[PDB]
């Protein structure tokens, strides 16, 4: 059907439904007549799996043979949604299979809605890890990403009378095609014991052993034959009254079993930081067991990068030193060396409650001989600070591994700082905020370590795969290349006053719109007007996104309606949906606050089709595929100075939706690329609010003076949202009016008017579109393709390549 | 190489090997150097298990059209061993394998050893459900095997300063190829809650719900092409703080978490109640599913039968009922016609402690409606007694479902056998003393529900796949037809004076020791004599199987030597092996009693290599097809009357082996149909026994009378076997001088004498050979084949039919 998706020769389509039919007999036991949907997806999944392995044996073994530097990116998140597709898509199978299914009396759409997600991160930092493996296959790396194997992911979301409930993602019910168990490199990995000193040194004993066994997962790069791994670790009791102690083994295996879903927020607990050495204590082993089959350590990081994906692998770092020091038997001034020329850390936040410091009394009990590592990196430290700003007290007692206080805590970025070569923020923003702030005193003593590497996503599932339509159209233009080199973009700047590449891409944006307001009726009761301006935020529900703005908005703009109801407005879609981490409670309110919204608004018979207000269940990987290609408007609305990139902001970007934001993370470099005068961008920069941090901010004053703000605060309070209970979301009213930490109602005059100026632009379509081609033409910059080969040239000494390797 | 196992065409050898590398690549990812004898193993598993499929799918589509009658055999246990073999045996693709592997490099024998055994059963009854199903198919009923789906089976045993350890038998560590999960067929499972009286009948509500979920696994009958299914049922948690209700779905699934390892005793635990009402509600609804399929449960009797395999799912009957009366809402007196047309139930024991008897607040909690019924079934039972034995309040007392005492209890053989349209022992001696002892007011009641069926072994295992040899010598004489109609084996009788048969009958069991008496070596360090008498006595440890007179016969065999060292004896390797259910203080005190007598034994210099004593380690079903074979005698000494029937002495009759025995349950059929002469029969028999419990059992009169057995007790007292504890075994001369049920030294004296004549025939090669044969010639009626058409025509009402099924 469409270019961009391959050929689909007689040949291919041929071999295609042999294969099919193959696996339905001899794989999963069907016949035609009692063969389901599901049972459909699975023989297509096994036949488009047979593709890949070829690929994949033949890749491990390039590297063997050539061994080069090897990237291992350790993640407790990788937040990578549906394969199928993706895998079709990387290997040009798409149209063949498409062809092959439709011969067979299939639609391959339909059966690509049967597969799960594999929901195994949080959100953004998680779905990072899952872009740059495809760009680190798409560039030839012998990139490894390693991760654990939960067993269940982010929990799947429910609305019931409006709240959100919780419910298992239990995304293995049905087997996972993709992967693949390695029972025979199961790797031991010790905690508790303590700590005994011989002549020989240090020794760790009278440990509990918990088994790790590997499940690797192939990562196909795009149309190179590359076929990278990703190694995901599971918990197996050891071997060695009867009938408890066999039900027991479950305590050592619950350590793999679910992903923890406080998403930037720390929580100190123990089944967590168990995760966290987990992971990192097999994936050093088979590092290691890799390295020894080329006593010289020397050479290890000539041949081994380490990347820590923020904070949450750290253990990396006493746990090399352990490893070097009390098993291979460096001196510790050696091994240091090599633990910092190997590894290098990535952070992803400034917020406060989102740093892990973990108590010293757990790594104590659990980890004691690492804890002792800690000591000795830490003091050996201080001693360069203190040798470099001698008398500097205060400096020493800042920048110290060990916080003091009613507990002593363990700083884990002071950990990944001090033994790490590089450190890098995620937005040009965001590495000046840690240089100036919370890494001041660090940026001073080695300058050289810190760097930026601005975040990308994939084009492949964020463009081609989620969008074929307005791939398709691009690819009339400027032909294919584009896909592996999203520079190439610029290009299109050139069509911007093409009168038929205007009506092209508005037509690709309506039917993307027909399509998600038709899913929504389908699969919920709803009706949606396709020609409103669909006004979109979809992210993980917290405090610093502030969707609590967006609400406000959309009150305001309801109460204008009810002020002149017969007044023309332009008519909106607001799409706002995401899930609330389950202790969060202000997060769930805010979710309460929008459906309370929605039913007050959808059901009011003077609005009309002008205003719908929807919150968007269970929002998820599978889910952005659809809504982003829908979206006229991206909301990315964080208080400047707290948003450390942003990701989704360019998934909008890249499929044609123009972008309301403030200055922060990312967006200034969208902004920068696009030009200002096709972004529209309001409020507060990061110097305003640290001016209004020193006066002290009083969201009174904005009450007092704002009467459309006033109404609303009212509104709230006296229950005309929640009429059964008056005082539902005096929570909300409290917080917005005496400890806002991220200043609300100091964008909110700003924030209107700045949507009365997208609402105007709205109104002319042809302008509109032409700012559009504007966006889409210069979102080049932010494929991960060029992030990462921005790590490998200046983080990890790696020459990217695009050569393809042969079939 | 030999007849019995199939051609070797050119084609299917070819195909074998194109199948064979397709696997290990596409299935297993794998190439030819990096690869295990483990990956080889599973490309073989998965190649075999593609012939089954085409057959699977083709059986069951034929029973759909047919529509016959349908089995269903209920059991905790299936004691299933290795697969692979088997598979091939039953295909006729043995040689053909054995020849694409050898093509290939590989040796076939070799890969089979790495298979792990489906330990999912205990011993007797375990491995009794095993060969029945293989008759089933064998016999083209359209049967089907329910159970659980275990994640550990019968624990592994090993020995440690000559104590039992046990660890978990992780079977599934590495995958099951035969098993294909069916998620689909999922189906919920109902605890606790409480019972609701409405205008309309009993509701049962606020229940904790348990999923069960199938995994099928094939069972081919011997080359009909019929190929049934083993259903098993896996626990689930359905799918409604946060990470601590994710960790609490262990608690529900623990259900099939682990195999009970008590074998002929019952222990109340509720775990235990749980599994057995899992497998019995999931099973009924799945065959009422199934029967709907075709509203009208008159013929549910002439289309399913369902045969209780002990009173392990008892349940069936009170949920029968429940289904028939609450939820099809049929009157209670049709539904129970139907349920009594519908069960039967086979009893495997008359020792008490083995009998299920459930404390009331145990069902009551957990099953609070089951409990209702089952009063209800009392009450009208006892109703129909009463009326039959007018004024009989004493039978009324005994024969009631419900026992009185300190605990209430439900005695579950009185529910079976009420419930039951037949009841059957497992052997003629059992089936009377059933009649006579515990069931005789039963009997008195409804004399025609009283039924015998001998059990029987499966001779594809048995004797074709565990002993090629033998199978072979017998096929040049007679064909081959006899595998499959086992009384052919009556034909070899003419072949008793035959010096080429003899002469071959000797070296293939010459052979099997040799083999044997190597595999002993190499996984042990141990050095046997294989010209010795080989004595085995192979099964679970017992009170009542008297491996205690074993270890008597051994130690007077010792102390003989001891006595007169020049004198000539017929040498011996006594083979002892079994587990022992981890909580049976006696039988780990026999085992450690065992080893003890082997560490003196075996290194008196003196001794030589005359007397050897081994204990071997974790037998079960694959090291059960390697000794049989090896065996000389076969040691089947229980006290008369406890055996109900015994299924290792058909292995070992069929086998080549001679029996020193005592009259109890299957020998006195075995014996009857060699020959007493061609058998070692000792001791007791039945009667004897009761006389002596009712003169009472003196064990010191023995101890006084017989020298050669008080000088035993002597050295066991002081220490002669345990040195540095001289305390050790007080426990067993303790019992065995107080409190003997099971009369140890009344049969000592006998079979003292009776093992000098087993002696003495070893001393006549040519004799002892030809008393062989008339054994193995006689061994025909001890065919599960036999066993299982009996059951079809006497209990089920179904022709068993040895017609092809086309491929
Ligand atoms: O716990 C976390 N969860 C996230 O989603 N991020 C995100 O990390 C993304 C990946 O860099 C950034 O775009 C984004 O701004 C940041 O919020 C970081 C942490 I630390
Ligand atoms: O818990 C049990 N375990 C067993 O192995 N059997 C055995 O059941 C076998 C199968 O019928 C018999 O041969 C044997 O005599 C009997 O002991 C019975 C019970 I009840």
């Amino acid at each position: 059907q469409i270019s961009v998706r391959g050929l689909a020769g007689v040949e291919n389509v041929t071999e295609l439904k042999k294969n099919f039919n193959r696996h339905l007999h001899f794989t999963l036991v069907k016949d035609r007549n009692v063969a389901t949907p599901r049972d459909y997806y699975f023989a297509l999944a096994h036949t488009v799996r047979d593709h890949l392995v070829g690929r994949w044996i033949r890749t491990q073994q390039h590297y063997y043979e050539k061994d080069p530097k090897r990237i291992y990116y350790l993640s407790l998140e990788f937040y990578m949604g549906r394969t199928l597709q993706n895998t079709m898509v990387n290997l040009a199978l798409e149209n063949a299979c498409d062809e092959a299914t439709y011969q067979l009396g299939l639609d391959m759409e339909e059966l690509e809605e049967i597969e799960e997600d594999a929901g195994l991160g949080n959100g953004g930092l998680g779905r990072l890890a899952a872009c740059f493996l495809d760009s680190m296959a798409t560039l030839g790396l012998a990139a490894y990403g390693y991760g654990i194997r939960y067993e269940f992911g982010i929990f799947n979301q429910k609305i019931c009378g409006g709240w959100q409930m919780e419910e298992a993602d239990d995304w293995l019910r049905y087997g996972n095609p993709w992967e693949k168990a390695r029972p025979e490199f199961t790797l031991p990995v010790h905690f508790y014991g303590r700590v005994e000193h011989t002549s020989q040194g240090a020794k760790w004993v009278d440990t509990q052993v918990v088994l790790a066994m590997p499940y690797d997962t192939p990562v196909p790069g795009y149309r190179n034959n590359v076929v990278n791994t990703m190694r995901l670790w599971s918990a197996k009791a050891p071997n060695d009254g009867y009938i408890q102690a066999v039900l027991d083994r479950n305590l050592a295996e619950n350590i793999s079993r679910v992903l923890y879903p406080n998403d930037n927020f720390f929580e100190g607990k123990e089944l967590r930081l168990k995760q966290e050495y987990f992971v990192v204590a097999a994936t050093l082993q088979d590092i290691i067991r890799r390295f020894k089959s080329s006593t010289n350590f020397d050479a290890f990081p000539d041949k081994v990068a380490i990347q820590l994906n923020d904070t949450h692998p750290s253990l990396a770092i006493p746990e090399l030193m352990r490893v070097l020091v009390d098993l291979e038997r460096l001196d510790w001034d050696k091994a240091w060396e090599v633990t910092v020329k190997t590894c290098a850390y990535t952070n992803h936040t400034v917020l406060p409650e989102a740093l892990e410091r973990w108590p010293v009394h757990l790594l104590e009990t659990l980890l004691p001989r690492h804890l002792q590592i800690i000591y000795e990196i830490n003091q050996r430290f201080l001693n360069r600070v203190a040798a470099a700003f001698p008398g500097d007290v205060d400096r020493l007692r800042r920048m110290s591994l060990v916080e003091e206080g009613a507990v002593k805590r363990i700083n884990m970025a002071h950990l990944c700082i001090a033994g790490s070569h590089a450190v890098n923020g995620v937005a040009r923003i965001h590495s000046e905020i840690l240089k100036k702030t919370i890494f001041k005193d660090f940026y001073e003593l080695e300058p050289h370590k810190f760097q930026n590497k601005t975040n990308g996503i994939t084009p492949r599932r964020w463009l081609v795969l989620c969008n074929p339509g307005l791939a398709e159209i691009i690819a009339e233009r400027i032909g294919e290349e584009y896909i592996s080199d999203l520079d190439q973009l610029r290009k299109l700047l050139s069509y911007v006053d093409d009168e038929a590449f205007i009506r092209d891409v508005a037509k690709v944006k309506q039917e993307n719109k027909l399509k998600f307001a038709a899913y929504l009726e389908r699969e919920y009761k709803v009706h949606i007007n396709p020609n409103s301006l669909f006004d979109v935020q979809v992210k993980r529900i917290h405090e610093y996104k502030r969707q609590l703005l967006n609400c406000l908005h959309v009150i305001t703009l309801y109460n204008r309606i009810k002020k002149e109801p017969n007044k023309f407005v332009v008519p909106r879609t607001v799409m706002i949906g995401g899930k609330a981490a389950p202790g969060y409670h202000m997060a769930k309110m805010i979710i309460k606050l929008i459906t309370a919204i929605g039913d007050v608004v959808n059901h009011d018979p003077v609005v009309g089709d002008r205003l719908r207000v929807i919150f968007l269940e269970n929002y998820r990987v599978s889910l952005a595929e659809k809504v982003i290609p829908a979206a006229d408007l991206s909301e990315q609305i964080s208080t400047a100075g707290t948003e450390a990139s942003g990701t989704g902001n360019m998934k909008f970007m890249l499929n044609g939706a123009l972008t309301i934001g403030t200055m922060d993370g990312a967006n200034v470099e969208m902004a920068e690329e696009a030009g200002e005068e096709n972004f529209f961008i309001f409020g507060m920069r990061v110097e305003d609010v640290d001016r209004l941090d020193q006066r002290g901010y009083n969201a009174q004053e904005y009450y007092d003076r704002i009467p459309e703000l006033r109404q609303i605060i009212e509104q709230l309070s006296s229950g005309f949202f929640s009429p059964k209970q008056p005082d539902l979301f005096k929570d909300i009213v409290n917080m917005l009016m005496h400890h806002d930490r991220f200043k609300v109602f100091a964008d909110y005059e700003e924030y209107v008017k700045c949507q009365e100026r997208v609402s105007a632009l709205y109104k002319n379509p042809r302008e509109w579109t032409r700012m559009v081609i504007r966006n889409i033409a210069t979102s080049g910059k932010f494929s991960s393709d060029r992030t990462i080969a921005q790590y490998a040239r200046e983080i990890w000494g790696v020459e990217p390549s695009r050569q393809r390797l042969p079939a």
